[PDB]
């Protein structure tokens, strides 16, 4: 068959994105169980923005300034608090359709799913990557805060990311649900120094190994290489240095393939060097990072 | 914000996925009120899928035989039909979680989501885009027939596409939901002649529009061109050819960025003569024809 770029389904998760407002600003929150997860930033007027003293602004808000709708349905809120940087607003309505679930940091280079709301309705779904400057690059219009980033292995649901803000650069920042961002960025409208994007050099090669399977076999080159000597490859195109535990993932995919780790590895070397010169995989003439081996393994098998 | 290719939500349509297994067949069907839609090709057994004789092998299958999973509910069948290449197979328990649906063929150009299924679970969730040689570039594996392809416009889910083969040439065949097949297809397992693939020259434009919203102005050329001298370059590279209804449906894209319709095609042919000399639009160096004009309004707004 083919190779696209596939969400999780996104059912378990609609039902538990609700409406959160707080004085005059709206965004999605989380309700699992009898607990609704938003951004701190949600208390914030448009004044208190440069530095919010959150501790201040939450002592000022009172549980009942705190509006939960799930659809047409009305929560009502019986407890606060702020984990780091998002709000647990206690209810009273535990939610009839909370998955099983957890909670889980993600580390650089994973891939999850993002389930785009607006006002509490879901309006899409797309695959992001953790990148490694703990950026993802999304589409947030205003409101999108509070929509969660998430994995379904099993019947399992791992939210991993609540999304917050948008850096000036463009790109888009959050935090694990336990409300620590990802990366050195903060809550406040400040200038925020994005580091250097470094490419998942394991997310590549996989991206070529699914590429064999469905029928690209153009770059497949007759060489070989090194792993010391790719990297130095590596380090110039600002690629992610290459580890035995990333040849190691990439073992099943080697397999069935039959097609060794380092000679992809020198297939990418000359695609880095040389370009495509015109040619194309998968439909790209870019090289694609954001599929990690085990979503290649799950489309492609 | 940003731009992805993004799905519709699918939560409404998981709880329609049913498992459907004939024999020694087993693919996935689309449980509504109380009708179960599945292709026909389920009642094929290998010798027969030259050149089956669809009606005569009916005749042989019995209700019985036809076995409706839906997860581990358990399905009974009180009816059988065939309409076109599709089989409606009526059952006693009628769906407690049917959307308010339609049955909606759609018309070349036209992008939806598309469900990936196997064994009655949704593994995935992708976008989309019906052809002008009425086929569909997806993710399909074995058993991945009876996924559907689906809009979702306000609350109302509108069913556009059922899958049912692979062609030899690695692209994909289906029908809508009343068992048409979209293109010249049959159900047979005969070399079919999908005919040449001309890009959506609409869509294209809209993707460019979508990336002057999106910081994306480098193509911006202070050119001009004709609709007539436009399209004698699109059909030199194969592009579908632009009307007045093109242009009229990005009128509200025209006015929003304030960069009239021609002048768009005048950059559209630099880009189609000059290439792209190594730069990206919204993260891509191809040009991208899978969003339509709705697709890029319902993102950047
Ligand atoms: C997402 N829902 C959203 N978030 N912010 C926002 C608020 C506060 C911070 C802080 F700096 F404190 F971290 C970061 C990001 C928004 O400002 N907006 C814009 C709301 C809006 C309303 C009307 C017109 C324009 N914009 C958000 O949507
Ligand atoms: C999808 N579920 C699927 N469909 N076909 C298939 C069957 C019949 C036709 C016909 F020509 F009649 F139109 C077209 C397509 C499949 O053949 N398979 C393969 C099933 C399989 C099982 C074990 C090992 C390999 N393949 C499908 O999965």
């Amino acid at each position: 068959s083919g190779f696209r770029k596939m969400a999780f389904p996104s059912g378990k998760v609609e039902g538990c994105m609700v409406q959160v407002t707080c004085g005059t600003t709206t965004l999605n929150g989380l309700w699992l169980d009898d607990v609704v997860y938003c951004p701190r930033h949600v208390i914030c007027t448009s004044e208190d923005m440069l530095n919010p003293n959150y501790e201040d602004l939450l002592i000022r808000k009172s549980n009942h300034n705190f509006l939960v709708q799930a659809g047409n349905v009305q929560l009502r809120v019986i407890g606060h608090s702020m984990q780091n940087c998002v709000l647990k607003l206690k209810v009273d309505t535990a939610n009839p359709k909370t998955p099983k679930y957890k909670f889980v940091r993600i580390q650089p280079g994973q891939t999850f799913s993002v389930l785009a709301c607006y006002n509490g309705s879901p309006s899409g779904v797309y695959q992001c990557a953790m990148r490694h400057n703990f950026t993802i690059k999304g589409s947030f219009l205003n409101g999108s805060c509070g929509s969660v980033g998430f994995n379904i292995d099993y019947d399992c649901v791992s939210f991993c990311y609540m999304h917050h803000m948008e850096l000036p650069t463009g790109v888009h920042a959050g935090t694990d649900l336990e409300g620590n961002f990802y990366g050195p960025f903060v809550d406040r409208q400040t200038a925020q120094a994005a580091g250097t994007d470094t490419t998942i050099t394991v997310n590549v090669l996989a991206w070529l190994y699914a590429a064999v399977i469905n029928g690209d076999r153009w770059f497949l080159n007759r060489f070989t290489t090194t792993l010391n000597d790719f990297n130095l490859v590596a380090m110039k195109y600002n690629y992610e240095p290459l580890t035995q535990d990333h040849v190691d993932i990439l073992g099943p995919l080697s397999a069935q393939t039959g097609i060794a780790v380092l000679d992809m590895c020198a297939s990418l070397k000359e695609l880095l060097q040389n370009g495509m010169n015109g040619r194309t995989i998968l439909g790209s003439a870019l090289l694609e990072d954001e599929f990690t081996p085990f979503d290649v393994v799950r489309q492609c098998s």
